[PDB]
C-alpha cells in the first residue's frame, strides 16, 4: 500500500541518489559488487552483508522497509561496507563520502 510520510521522504532520497546530478560519485553503488568481475576474491570474506542502491530500491518497492530507520540502516551499511573493504585514500571511498554527505543531509530533513 501507500508508503508512510517518512518512507515517502526516504523514497525521494533514493531517487535523488540514483539521479544524474550525483552519478559521478554514485555509480559504483548502483548495483551489487560483483567480486569475481572486479577481481576482489576476498570481498565476501570481508563483507558479510553486501548492500547497494538497486537492492534498497527493490526493498522499497516491495515494501520491505517498515520504517525510515530500517531504510537508513541499509544505506549506511552500503557505505560502511565500502569503508571496511577499501583503504581510506582510495577513489571509491572519496565517492562514498560524497554520496553519504548527500544522503545524511537530506535524511536529516525527515518530516515529522
Ligand atoms: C579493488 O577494489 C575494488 O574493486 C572495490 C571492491 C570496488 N571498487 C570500485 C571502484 C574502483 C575505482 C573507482 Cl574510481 C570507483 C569504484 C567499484 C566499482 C564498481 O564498478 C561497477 C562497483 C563497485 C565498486 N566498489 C564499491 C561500491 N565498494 N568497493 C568497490
Ligand atoms: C565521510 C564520513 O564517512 C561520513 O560523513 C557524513 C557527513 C554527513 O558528511
Ligand atoms: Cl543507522
Amino acid at each position: 500500500g501507500k508508503l508512510s510520510e517518512q518512507l515517502k521522504h526516504c523514497n525521494g532520497i533514493l531517487k535523488e541518489l540514483l539521479s544524474k546530478k550525483h552519478a559521478a560519485y554514485a555509480w559504483p553503488f548502483y548495483k551489487p559488487v560483483d567480486a569475481s568481475a572486479l577481481g576482489v576474491h576476498d570481498y565476501h570474506d570481508i563483507i558479510k552483508h553486501p548492500m547497494d542502491l538497486s537492492t534498497v530500491k527493490r526493498k522499497m518497492e516491495n515494501r520491505d522497509y517498515r520504517d525510515a530507520q530500517e531504510f537508513a540502516a541499509d544505506v549506511r551499511l552500503m557505505f560502511s561496507n565500502c569503508y571496511k573493504y577499501n583503504p581510506p585514500d582510495h577513489d571509491v571511498v572519496a565517492m562514498a563520502r560524497k554520496l553519504q554527505d548527500v544522503f545524511e543531509f537530506r535524511y536529516a530533513k525527515m518530516p515529522d
